[PDB]
């Protein structure tokens, strides 16, 4: 629980530990994380805004980035129908417990002195480099636009908005975290999120790839895709429900069954969780039970909010 802890705990990397432990001794400190829009909001940007409410529990003020313009360049959409959906995004964060100031990209992207160091940056980052930092994130395009190799830079440009103290953003953010950390003159400690592996197991959770839970789904729902979801017995890595069982749900854990093979199982941690799975002795049906109904309580309240 203690602070420098609880903000690592889950997280995949920080650069730097140590300047983090810097920021944690300040009276103020400030943490942003951004997000294209989304028209579903899902455990992947739940994992994040967890994270930022532990930073927020932390004593950070928080920002949240609703990256319209990042959208608009990455082909989302018209920007008005952009912002709206971003809007929406900021219901849900709200309805999932965070204490943050909103801002849209667009609100300072634009600015005369913003662009004119985004291409004073652009100047300073080859394209090679560019668009390896987008492998991760640039909408699958058969033609690659020139806006695939802008994005980044902006994003860089807007790493040190209001002067934060953090950036968070998941592993696939990292290269273009790694841009920043060089190109920029003040370093800020990034802070990275595991990204979660699709319901299928194929590729990782996105909102394009229909392969993620939704905070907002109906429980019905919820256990439809966790049953239909990959979860090989005995294999941790790139099991999504084990990823949800790591990452979401509290211990000590209670895995009902039924008595008839073994009857309920109780688990202090995770890592009991995980052996016991690698042995073959909790099986996907029943861990499939008790995550689904864990996360249906998880996130009731959030659905509740939301009307
Ligand atoms: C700092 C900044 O401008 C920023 C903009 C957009 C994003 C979104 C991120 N690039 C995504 O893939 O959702 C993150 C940070």
């Amino acid at each position: 629980m203690d602070e420098f802890e609880m903000i690592k705990r889950n997280t995949s990397e920080i650069i730097s530990e140590e300047e983090l432990r810097e920021v944690l001794k300040k009276d103020e400190k400030s943490a942003l994380i951004g997000f294209e829009p989304s028209g579903k909001i899902h455990l992947g940007h739940y994992l994040q805004i967890k994270k930022m409410i532990d930073l927020q529990n932390a004593g950070f003020d928080i920002i949240i980035l609703l990256a319209d313009l990042h959208a608009y360049l990455n082909q989302k959409g018209e920007l008005d129908e952009i912002r709206k959906i971003g809007d929406y995004n900021k219901k849900v964060f709200e309805a999932m417990g965070l204490k943050a100031k909103y801002v849209y990209g667009s609100e300072f992207q634009l600015d005369k002195d913003y662009t004119l160091n985004v291409y004073r940056l652009a100047l300073k980052t080859t394209l090679k480099r560019a668009r390896r930092s987008m492998e991760l994130i640039a909408r699958e395009d058969e033609n690659p636009k020139v806006a695939e190799v802008i994005y980044p830079i902006m994003q860089v440009n807007g790493c040190h908005y209001r002067g934060v103290d953090v950036a968070v953003g998941g592993m696939e953010q990292r290269k273009i975290h790694m841009l920043a950390r060089e190109l920029l003159p003040k370093k800020v400690v990034c802070i990275h999120n595991p990204v979660l592996t699709g319901l299928d197991g194929e590729g990782k959770m996105s909102s394009s790839k229909g392969n993620f839970i939704a905070v907002d789904d109906s429980p019905e729902e919820i256990r439809a895709k966790i049953k239909k979801a990959y979860c090989p017995a005995g294999v941790v890595e790139g099991n999504p429900i084990m990823e949800i069982a790591k990452y979401f749900l509290e211990y000590p854990l209670t895995i009902k069954r039924p008595e008839k093979f073994g009857g309920d199982l109780t688990v202090n941690s995770y890592e009991e969780l995980e052996s016991l799975f690698k042995n073959k002795e909790l099986h996907p049906m029943d861990l499939k039970n008790a995550v689904a109904e864990e996360l249906i309580k998880i996130l009731e309240p959030i659905r509740k909010r939301l009307l």
